């Protein structure tokens, strides 16, 4: 609350740090009746259930699978004696949809949106020097007043079903790292930095917000030497022959901010940045200065079994893949992810475009009585992603809705308040996009004048004109794209999506759609479009890798546009990327 | 019990292939099926001789389908009644002296809500009765639009045959139970137009691929499609008027290109190369434990 | 050393516990000079690497894949200084195959053994309050005086490549969770128990092991109701109205093992334990006095991506499947399983054989010069599982080999040591079992009358006289089943592997080899070769799920004898074995 931090939880000098992670219980509520029932003191009945996960892939049952309500998880954790006298806080990486925690009985947080941090403090209702109860009502029922949006039905038993007005599976659960921590109660909340390269070298621009009067200082290391040093809760770190973070070739910074009364240390935290500019000038995206030519996916957070649930094994591999690929970027579709994906991708050299689960909003979808609702938590969750995200060197650019209804009456009213918010929380002003629907053409967007590059998702050969006539799709894609180069006034342009769906060894001669080679021949075609535009400064394609879905006709068990497989091997796909996006110099089309 | 086919296999196209017409035959004797409608065309001659032979039961469908202002109400009708009196004349000339021949489909899911439908149907359905001495049975398949209430054409077909695919096109997924409820609802309907009449079921069926296995099933997983073939069956087996079942498809064949369409259709119980997929023994468990007059009435 | 403790980490009124699982920094050694060069002190250059995890299918190149040799794990874990007085210790589940763990720069353990816990304490080494440097030089090559057994070889350029004498991948790394603990320097270091069941209820004898002169008690709680308590480290703790421990119906009550000094409590252990009895006698499995019949598998510790890192999603969804489809049973093929498999284990209900990595055992093997130092360190692992897994009620049976070569000369002097050893390490004396190889028949194996039930691998119908060919292999099957009806003298027979290669998808009518349906025909006429003899007592059909072996033209990318794939789907032998298993009566076979 007055406490309010999503610096990613960190054992340091002052901090204490320990993993709940593990084997929880697990109940499901169908009749919402744990609370007055007392299941936050102990559940009636439960089943083991492992954190981090979504819980629905785990079962053999559709009806625990496709579960929409309220369910309870539950575990124990000790507080040691040596602990009194510290703050006492339980840290969510995420609970999806939404999360009522009880310590011992007593409610000591709410949360709503699934996929961005909260903490409860718990340090005057827990047991010193023995066990608690951790008790979460957690829900995943879907609303239009929600990010992500939809719906829920009524089966004909009674059983509640989610119908996303998205096309991702609606996996909920806990998905993300559990924490508990003790704090000193005078504490670092926040700290924030902006980068300005000079002639010798860097200099870094920071803030620290603390909640309290003690005097701050903070510190650069570049391994044991330390680089730079400033007192204040404002100044500027001088970094001479600075060691740039670049794509692929990425460097970090060690950051030590402490508190001190006196010569004591009062707090302590400690974190890694990158010393890099971004920015859009010349109808470029210039990263230090020089011109990026992005290309990359549309990724998930899925994989088999657990759902969306983090799996740094998983995490590891995919951007082993991406680099073996040779992408440089990947946007965050279609909500912010685990905060250990950008702290790889700050390691690898990665740039992201970070995305809040702004997707379902689609008389016209901004009409609707409930926009001021959805309004409000979309920005919260706006607020709380750029919060957790602005000093990741790896994050250069925020996407604010995906595929909205955006020639819906109403769309400037919604838009225009999103993004000066998304301005004014950025200290490092970092360009603002969102993803065009097919529908929303160059003269009927209402809302493409408020992003500073745009985002297309485009499906010309799939979804529109697919089959024999690849040629009718790739003339009526020109033809829209000669609308995007009058609308556009210098802004890049880049694709967030397009692909097809294509099985992993359907191959047939002469090509059908869902085969290898229609997949190879839609792209050859796809690109050769992005290639004659020298705004089009970008590619990211749907989607990394193949993915969950809800059941459908369309759906051959989940999504099958990925480029390499849900088990992470390669589709025939991923080696014309892999070609075309090594071969691309950086700096591919000069404007 | 049995299959709608079709005149296809790899690279052949319709070609007519003798190796697989006997391969076929041996799979629907594996089976257990004893019928099948050459749909959507008459077949070439030498299935039938086959038929003949293995002692199975055909319905045998003209080309007309696609006839979905409705439909009917075309300028161009006449032309089109024209050529469809010529197929069904020619087809019934042709096919008169099989004893595996034992009735007619004279349109396949035609918009039979349409105005003119009656005026379409009725010159049609006389025709078959002329042409043939032995004077077999008339029946045309059902569109899923096309209600107890509404089909304008129901009225002229000896038995009913309909094409419905509750838990695929209508209500897919979670919702099995759902498309169960909706299904019954209409066959009560169908009950009560029927007035004596058999009722068939010539197709159903759902797209799933050979080794898509998933736990607990989505639509396109074997899982699935033997979910909801439990399920319709159990449907069928309900109604003392439902009189036969003829699944969608006996093997995977070619379509047009499109979203919808995993290199062509896949709701075969055997693949386009003619081995079984898992809905195949299903079928061969029903078929040959169902006495040959299951279902008295 | 002298404190020496196989426990599995708890955090209790006395102990501190911390994870330390996460991406640390890895770097391959192919030149061994770590050591010298002070790569203990700092990895020059290193790379990010998941732990748990196998490092090899994280990798786009086979080199990093196939790397054989000495790598380098290293990761930094922070001493509060309120744990000064408490012992400092270091928990690894396991490191494969070999470790040396440096704690900054100073040797503080070594291991032998790739599938077994052991501790490295810190206590004089740590800085307090402070970030300490923890790196472990791991070492996965192969030799015919460890377990398993194999040997590596040179390629042209130099690399070193395994060749093991065991059909599965050599997957190496850290496969399980790390741990920082604090523990009181007097504390418990192990426990057992003994069980027997009464007219009121049941009677638990217990031992406890501790470092120290202080008095032990030990209670037994049913939830919050303690129903037993008994001063002394050794003592019986009587439990009226006990509810058992079953099949697929556990019940676990809560053990609490704590030193006092005085009134003051120095040091609480904490675990849960099972009540049931288990024994051979009649010639059938009893537990708790009724016999078994065992259905399941031979299982691996293996999944995509991973290797055999612990994953509690897939272990939670193979428990899932091993319900549905009827299974009580499966054996650690072929080493001691993470511990955390045994938890879950002991709270669905299953029953475990316990296998020691004495595999790729095949002049005779135990004619070797180096028989002397393999049976050292067979012993040290066959006494490290006991010692760990003892107090599980899950695990009902050790085996101490799969496939020796039990026809070679020396194989009595080698078994008849290793038997008596195990029988003397439980104090349950659970029945001891090896598999035996095809080549090993009922009159030439000097290796079956060791046995307290027999184990067969038997392939008749895949590996021998596969095809056209299933009569004649049914007949074959016979013919040595009539041998061992004369060697087993009431011992009961358990099939412990059977199976055929089979892909997901793969229809053939009529059958061949590699289909679903032959697969379905081998399995119908093995279990009707089983059913046909009284003596036959369980069957584990060989696998759970497709895993990794190495490269070879006779495994289409592992081996494709899984009841389910590795994704965890089921092929279709899932669901004839959910038929037969769920039919079978739980006493099946009367004798
Ligand atoms: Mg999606
Ligand atoms: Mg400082
Ligand atoms: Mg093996
Ligand atoms: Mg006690």
């Amino acid at each position: 609350a007055m406490n309010r931090s999503l610096l990613y939880p960190r054992a340091t000098t002052t901090r204490r740090l320990i993993g709940l992670d593990g084997m929880w219980r697990f109940s499901f509520d169908p009749e919402s009746k744990g609370v007055e029932a007392g299941w936050a003191l102990d559940l009636p009945s439960s089943l083991s259930m492992p954190v981090p996960a979504s819980f629905c892939d785990l079962f053999t049952d559709k009806a625990s699978r496709e579960y929409c309500g309220d369910f309870w998880y539950e575990t124990s954790f000790f507080v040691p004696a040596e602990w009194s006298g510290w703050d006492i806080v339980l840290r969510f990486g995420s609970v999806t949809h939404r999360a009522r925690v009880f310590v011992n009985g007593v409610e000591v947080a709410q949360h709503e949106g699934g996929f961005l941090p909260f903490d409860a403090t718990v340090t005057n209702i827990v047991r010193y020097n023995q066990f608690n109860k951790l008790s979460v009502l957690a829900n995943n029922e879907l609303s239009e007043t929600m990010l992500p949006a939809g719906t829920t039905c009524t089966l004909a038993d009674g059983r509640k079903i989610a119908a996303p007005y998205f096309d991702f599976y609606n996996y909920a659960g806990i998905h993300r790292p559990v924490w508990l921590m003790a704090l000193p109660k005078e504490r670092v909340l926040d700290y924030s930095t902006r980068y300005r390269l000079t002639e010798t070298g860097a200099e870094i621009d920071y803030t620290v917000s603390t909640n309290g009067p003690h005097p701050v200082t903070v510190e650069l290391y570049d391994g044991t030497t330390r680089v730079a040093e400033s007192s204040g809760t404002t100044g500027t770190l001088v970094v001479k022959n600075a060691r740039l973070w670049n794509v692929h070739a990425a460097y970090l910074y060690d950051l030590v901010i402490r508190i001190h009364e006196g010569s004591a240390v009062v707090d302590e935290y400690l974190d890694r940045i990158g010393i890099r500019t971004f920015e859009i000038r010349h109808g470029r995206f210039l990263l230090n200065g020089s011109p990026v030519y992005l290309r990359g996916f549309g990724r998930h957070e899925d994989a088999d079994i657990r759902g969306r649930g983090l799996d740094l094994p998983t995490v590891k591999r995919d951007f082993e893949l991406m680099k073996w690929i040779g992408a440089n970027c990947f946007r965050t579709s279609h909500y912010p992810y685990a905060e250990e994906i950008y702290q790889m991708a700050d390691e690898e050299g990665f740039l992201i475009i970070d995305e809040v689960p702004a997707v379902g909003f689609m008389q016209g979808f901004f009409e609707k009585e409930t926009t001021p609702a959805l309004l409000k938590n979309h920005k919260a969750a706006l607020t709380d992603m750029i919060d957790r995200d602005k000093n990741h060197p790896s994050v250069i650019a925020w996407s604010l809705l995906n595929e909205p209804q955006c020639t819906s009456a109403g769309t400037e009213e919604y838009f225009k308040p999103l993004f000066e918010l998304a301005r004014r929380l950025d200290p490092q002003k970092r360009p603002r996009t969102y993803t065009v629907l097919m529908t929303s053409l160059p003269d009927t967007s209402k809302g493409q004048r408020f992003a500073d590059f745009v985002s297309l998702n485009r499906y010309y050969g799939w979804y529109v004109l697919g089959g024999a006539g690849l040629a009718d799709a790739e003339a009526a894609f020109h033809h829209e794209m000669d609308g995007w180069a009058k609308v556009l006034h210098g802004r890049p342009l880049i694709f967030t999506e397009y692909g097809t769906d294509n099985l992993s060894g359907a191959h047939k001669l002469p090509s059908v759609m869902w085969s290898a080679e229609y997949q190879n021949e839609y792209l050859e075609m796809t690109h050769a479009v992005f290639d004659h535009y020298d705004f089009v400064q970008g590619e990211l394609v749907w989607n990394f890798a193949d993915f969950q879905t809800t059941e459908g006709i369309l759906r051959v068990d989940g999504n099958k546009k990925g480029i390499f497989t849900r088990q992470r091997q390669p589709k025939d796909a991923a080696y014309l990327f892999r070609k075309r996006w090594t071969t691309l110099p950086v700096d591919f089309k000069k404007r």
